[PDB]
Formats: C-alpha cells, structure tokens, sequence
C-alpha cells in the first residue's frame, strides 16, 4: 500500500509513520547508525521495561507491571529509583525527545530503537518489530527486575514467571551482554565492557566468560562482579555462575564458534521479550521497517592474546571446550566505552 | 616538564600545546575517538601533503614542493584542483578551522591528525609525530601524488623519487589502505571501502585483494579500478597488480596473518612519510602527547564467508598463500562508509 505521505510504502498502513523515526533515530540517536553506547543502553531499555511483568504477583491480587508498555519512561520518576534501573533516568532524557517528537507511544519506541540499535552490530540477526503497545496505566513495581548479586535459582525463578523463559532461553537472552558494557556498577571507571567485541553481536562473551578470572578491572571486590580475566573487562556474577552452573554451562558453551545458533536464538527470544504483557497476534508486523542488519566482517570466536586452551574453567561435562585460535599481540585488554554526555 | 597548563606533563615543553589539540579533534573531528570517515580522511591528508616532494625536479631548477610543509591547505585552491586530490577540498575545509583554532602550523597538524586518527583504529601501532613544519612558501606542482591507473613502474618510481622507498617500502605504505573507502572513483556510490575492516588495522586488505574478483561493485570499467570479490568493496588497479607483480607479491602475502610485521613496519614508514622535507634530528619528538592505539579485538586474518583458500590467486612463488579459516554466515558483503556532509 502507498503511504499517505507519497514516498513510503508498508504493506500495512500502520508501518508508514515508522519511516520517518527510523531516519531520525539512525541520525541523531545511533550517530549514523553505530553499535554504540546509545544502541546498547536501547537493548538495556528493552529488557528493564519488559521483563516488570509478574502471573504470580498478579495472582495474588498485587499489580504485577504490565510489561512492554514503555512504564520505564512514562513512569520513570518511580521506575529509574529501582536499584536494578540504575543510570536508565539518563537513557530516558535522550530517548524522550524523539518520542514527543514523532507521537508514537513509549512502548512502542523502546521495542523499535531496541531492534534498530541491535541490527546496526555486525553479526546481528534480522531483527522483527510487532507495533502496538498502548501506554502505561501504572509503574511497574521493584523485585522483579534480575540483579547481578542474585542467585541463578533467583533469576531463574524471575524469568520462568515473567515469561515462561526456562534456563536455556534464559542463557538465549544473556547474548545480549555481547554488546554491553557497566557504567554504574564500579563507581570509578564507567563504561566496562563485558566482552572484548562490544560492537559486534558474536560469541566472546561465552567464550571470555569462561576463563579464569585474574583481577577485578577498577575498585576491588563490588558486590555483583567477580574478577575478570582481561584488564578493562567487567564481569558480573551472575554471568560468571552461568558459564559454569550445570543446568546452564552446555548451552552456554553451545555458542562458541556457532554464530548461526547465536542469530537463531536471538532474533527468537527478543521478539518473544519484547512482547510481554501482550498478544503477538494481536499487534500490527512492522519489521519491514527494521533494515537488514549490518554484515559479519569478523572470523571464528578466538582466545584474547595472551590466553590459551588452559585458561579455560571447562564446566560442560557432555562437550569439552573447542580450541579456538588466539588473537595475535600482545597480552590483551579491554577499550572502554564512554556513556553519552547528559542530554541532546 | 610541568606543562604550563598547571595540568600536563611534557619532556619538551613545546609538546604541551598539543594537548588541547588532541582533545579538540578527538571529540569534535573524529566524534569520540573513532575510526571513521575523518580518521580515514587524516591518513589520505598525509600521503597527499608529504609525497609532493621531487628532487628529480629540483635538479631541473623547478620547484618540486615542500614534502610535509601542509601546503595542500596553504595553497588549497591550487592543489585541490589536481586530479589525485579529489574530495580532499572538503577535508581542508573541515580540518582549517582546528588550525585557526589553535594556532598550529597546518603541516604540523596535518601530520598530528593522521597519527591520532590511525591510533584509534584497533590494531594500530603506537604512533609517532615529530613536531616542526612551518609554512609552506609554495603550491607543490601537479604530477606527484600517484593516480590508480598508473602502472606499477611508474608508482614505483614516483616513490622512491620522493622519499627513497623501494618496492618494499611501498608495500608497507600500502597498509593505509586496510583502513579507507572510496567517496570519489564511482560516480554512483561514495563511501565504498578497500577491505571489509575499514575500521580496524589489520590484514583483511592483504587477504582480500589476493582474491580472484567477481564484480564491480557499482559502475563497471571505472578507470583505475577492476573487479572486486564482494558486494561493496572497491577494488583499485593499482592495489590488484601490487598484490600479484614479481617484486611485490610476496612481501604483500607477508603481512596475512602477521599483524606484528604489519603494525612495526607502518610505525617506521608513517614517521619517514611525515617527516620528508625536513631533518628528522632539527625535529622535536611529541610521541609521548599521541595516545596509546586502541588494542587488538580480532582473531587472526580470515577468509570472508563465502571464500577458500581456492580463490586466491597466487602470486608469491616462493611461499603459498597461507589456509585462513573462513567467517561465519552468508555470502559476504561489505557495508558503505558513508562520507562527512560538506561544509560548502
Ligand atoms: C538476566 C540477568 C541479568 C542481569 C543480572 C543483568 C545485569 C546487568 C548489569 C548490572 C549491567 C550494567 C548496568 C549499569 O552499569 O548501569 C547490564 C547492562 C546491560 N544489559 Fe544486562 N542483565 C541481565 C540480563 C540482560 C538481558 C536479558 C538483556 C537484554 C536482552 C540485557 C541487556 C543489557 C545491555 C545491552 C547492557 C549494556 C548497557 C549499556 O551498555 O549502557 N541484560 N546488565
Ligand atoms: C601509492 C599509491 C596509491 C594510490 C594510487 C592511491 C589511491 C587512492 C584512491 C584512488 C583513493 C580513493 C580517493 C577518493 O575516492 O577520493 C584512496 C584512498 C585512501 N588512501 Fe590511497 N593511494 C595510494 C597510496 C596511499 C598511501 C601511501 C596512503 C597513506 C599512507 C593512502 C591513504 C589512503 C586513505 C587512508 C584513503 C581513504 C580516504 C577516506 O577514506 O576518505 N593511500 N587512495
Ligand atoms: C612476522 O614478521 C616477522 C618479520 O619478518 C619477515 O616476515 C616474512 C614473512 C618475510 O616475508 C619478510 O619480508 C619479513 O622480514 C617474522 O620473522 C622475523 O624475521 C625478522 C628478521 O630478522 C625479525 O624481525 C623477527 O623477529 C623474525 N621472527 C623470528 C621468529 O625470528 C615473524 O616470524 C613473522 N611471524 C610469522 C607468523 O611468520
Ligand atoms: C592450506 O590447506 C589447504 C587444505 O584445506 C590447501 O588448500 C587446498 O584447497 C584449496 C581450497 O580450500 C585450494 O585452493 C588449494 O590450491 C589446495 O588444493 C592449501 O594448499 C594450504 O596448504
Ligand atoms: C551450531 O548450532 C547448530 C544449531 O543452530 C547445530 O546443529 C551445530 O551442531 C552447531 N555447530 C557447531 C559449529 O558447534
Ligand atoms: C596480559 O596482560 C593483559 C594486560 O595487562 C591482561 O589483560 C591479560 O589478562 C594478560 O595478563
Ligand atoms: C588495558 O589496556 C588497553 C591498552 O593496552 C586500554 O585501552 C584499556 O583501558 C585497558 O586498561
Ligand atoms: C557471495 O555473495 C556475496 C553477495 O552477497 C558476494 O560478495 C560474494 O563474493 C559471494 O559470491
Ligand atoms: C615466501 O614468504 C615467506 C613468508 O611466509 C618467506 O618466509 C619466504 O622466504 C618466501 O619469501
Ligand atoms: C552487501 O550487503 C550489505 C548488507 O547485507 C550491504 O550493506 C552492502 O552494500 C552489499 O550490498
Ligand atoms: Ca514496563
Ligand atoms: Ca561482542
Ligand atoms: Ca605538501
Ligand atoms: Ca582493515
């Protein structure tokens, strides 16, 4: 169908006004379509206003959050107090001006530049967008957001009742730490990255998190982090019991060296995250708008210089570590990721 | 010495001014310390500026240039209309006002600029930079900076005229192009890159202009380009004949897989190009103000998705081409770099 505006055309008339947002955001949101710090604290966004969705609060007649309502944003002033949204009042305050600007709902914002942000990582899967997310009636309540101090009985539990997520979709969705880094975790350095690539969706994160750790990057011994085994590296405690927990340390393995298994995976969970509180059938399919994804231009996942073969904690008891090749150079170390400046 | 900054340290105290030049370009000419299109753009400067040397015309009584005397920005109206300095009049024009700016010589922060805008390519040497080129006192004639359908005898000969670099020391400048794109050699699309890591110093150049091409990546039979073997790369006739002549072809292949060699000789090559039309020794040493170049987060050189060791084309005789792993996913293609917007 044509768009009213002349120029587009959707094969749905509610896809046409996601054009001109596409365009906007790739300009002044991702800086001419980057895998930076504004794409991956999109990414955050998604899962912080998804996830706040709760059957068994709801069950008990408590307001159990609605989802992916985009409450994160309208309801901000309570949402960003919650210790989990820690540095999401700032991610806020730059998304909201596109939002007012382009009159689309918070929800339906949040899952778009989340799914445009991902597509601009080389290696990302073709990302889906479904429209429709009304806005929020009520803040979402504390607790149900996962913290990197819990134990992964707790964040299991969290995420088979927010989404019936079992433990091997839940190690699906942690892909996401591929493009990431800490800002608020240690109150000296900002901006650690949790794999080595944080601009590229691939598999160092699995296979960096399954070396031993050495030392801590900046202050020592925060609570939620474990020591890391590259300098400039975070690593959280919660990924560092994964990699090695029994239920969980096969699939986690399963990614090293499989970036097709890496894209299969993530295309599916993100669209099954970003559609809590809702009915998929129900919502209009937009992904048309979402452009193709930026191509690999990366090999085989590889060991950082300076590690090999035996610096591996082996913890899948069914399929021993692979040997990957190691990177050339000297001892490797970890960039940092500086956050955007407050506002525009 | 104590920089009379109240802030920096300097062993020279004419290295503190460049301090704030550092900072300056790093966020507002290369946005955050990228490697991007103005980095991209830094390094071409520097070729361009400093190859516009000829003692073969000087010992005709005509002036043969300067060398690196920033005389393609003194005398920008003149040289910019040559043919070899395409798309360099907008560069100028984005780099002048930092010049003004600061108060520098525009030969001396033309050759800080491109040592900073490689060092944040990971990769990358650590770079140097020799502070002392004041300003030129003439446009350099046309006829010095190689063109891509000039034949190899030729280039060769242009380089050693100007610097005394031998087929060898050619190929290690050559290097550059392992972080560049084409804005101006087709018509129909800018921004085509060189190799498929236009953001990282590394071997892919080396690697895939050994390939056997396939296509033209836009118009076919532009002048000084030839087929290319992926979507989206550029290939120029000059780099495709270095890659299989009998005097370069195996120093060429040396660099796949031997990311050392390729960082210790372009750290000595990129100081010699800097530095013609000058002592070295009248020279300060201002290395200490260039920062440490972004590390090393690849894996060792590979072959696109798509490609074996059966599409290359051999030329080194005295060594084969070395088998590389192949990248994971489709086909390769390689994504545009698209140019800064002209400020004219
Ligand atoms: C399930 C257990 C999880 C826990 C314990 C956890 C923990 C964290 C922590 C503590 C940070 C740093 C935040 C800051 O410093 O302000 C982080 C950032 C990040 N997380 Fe998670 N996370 C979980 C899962 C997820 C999931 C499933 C995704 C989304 C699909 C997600 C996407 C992100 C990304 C993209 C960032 C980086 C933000 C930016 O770079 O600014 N995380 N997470
Ligand atoms: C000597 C034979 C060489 C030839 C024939 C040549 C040819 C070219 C051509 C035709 C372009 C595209 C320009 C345009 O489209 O505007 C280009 C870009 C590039 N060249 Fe060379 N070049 C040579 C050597 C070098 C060397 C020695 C260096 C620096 C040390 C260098 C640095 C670059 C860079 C970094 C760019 C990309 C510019 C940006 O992306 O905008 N070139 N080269
Ligand atoms: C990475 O590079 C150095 C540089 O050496 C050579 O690389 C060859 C492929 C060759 O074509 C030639 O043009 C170049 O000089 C490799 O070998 C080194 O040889 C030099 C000379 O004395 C030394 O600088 C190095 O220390 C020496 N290495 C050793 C082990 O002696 C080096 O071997 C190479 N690595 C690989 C992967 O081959
Ligand atoms: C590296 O090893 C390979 C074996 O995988 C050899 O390559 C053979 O196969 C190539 C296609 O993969 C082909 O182009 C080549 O000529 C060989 O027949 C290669 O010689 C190296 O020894
Ligand atoms: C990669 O994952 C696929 C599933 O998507 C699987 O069949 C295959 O065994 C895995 N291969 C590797 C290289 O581990
Ligand atoms: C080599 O040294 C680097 C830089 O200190 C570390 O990051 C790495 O673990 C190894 O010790
Ligand atoms: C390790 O060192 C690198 C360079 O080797 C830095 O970029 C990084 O912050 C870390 O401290
Ligand atoms: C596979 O396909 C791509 C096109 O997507 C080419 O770049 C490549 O050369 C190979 O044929
Ligand atoms: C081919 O190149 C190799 C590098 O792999 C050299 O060692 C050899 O002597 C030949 O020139
Ligand atoms: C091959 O495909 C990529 C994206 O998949 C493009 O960006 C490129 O220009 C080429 O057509
Ligand atoms: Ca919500
Ligand atoms: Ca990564
Ligand atoms: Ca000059
Ligand atoms: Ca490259």
């Amino acid at each position: 169908v044509a768009c009213p505006d002349g120029v587009h055309t959707a094969s749905n008339a509610a896809c046409c006004a996601w054009f001109p947002v596409l365009d906007d955001i790739q300009q002044n949101l991702f800086h001419g379509g980057q895998c930076g710090a504004e794409a991956h604290e999109a990414l955050r966004m998604v899962f912080h206003d998804s996830i706040a969705i709760s059957p068994k609060l709801q069950s008990q007649g408590k307001f159990g959050g609605g989802g992916a309502d985009g409450s994160i944003i309208t309801f901000s002033s309570i949402e960003t107090t919650y210790h989990p949204n820690i540095g999401l009042d700032e991610v806020v305050a730059i998304q909201k001006p596109f939002i007012a600007k382009h009159g689309v709902t918070p929800g339906d914002f949040i899952a778009f530049a989340g799914a445009v942000g991902v597509s601009n990582c080389p290696g990302a899967p073709q990302m889906q967008f479904f429209l429709g997310r009304p806005e929020a009636t009520q803040a979402a309540p504390d607790g149900l957001v996962p913290e990197p101090f819990h134990t992964i009985d707790q964040v299991l539990a969290r995420m088979l009742d927010a989404g019936g997520f079992d433990e091997i979709e839940t190690v699906w969705l942690l892909s996401a730490h591929s493009i990431a880094a800490a800002n608020d975790v240690d109150p000296t350095i900002s901006g650690l990255p949790f794999d080595s690539t944080p601009g590229q969706f691939d598999s160092q994160f699995f296979v960096e998190t399954q070396l031993r750790g050495t030392a801590f990057p900046g202050k020592t011994g925060i609570q939620g982090t474990v020591m890391s085994p590259l300098k400039g590296e975070m690593r959280l405690q919660t990924d560092h019991l994964f990699a090695r927990d029994s239920r969980t340390a096969c699939e986690w393995q399963s990614f090293v060296n499989n970036q097709t298994k890496l894209q299969e995976d993530f295309q599916f969970i993100f669209t099954a995250l970003s559609t809590l509180g809702h009915d998929m059938n129900a919502m209009i399919d937009c992904s048309e708008v979402i452009p193709a994804p930026k191509p690999v231009n990366f090999g085989p996942s590889f060991f950082p210089a300076g590690k090999t073969h035996a610096d591996i904690e082996q913890a899948c008891a069914s399929t021993p570590f692979p040997t990957l090749i190691t990177a050339p150079g000297p001892s490797a170390s970890v960039a940092r990721i500086p956050p955007p400046p407050s506002p525009n």
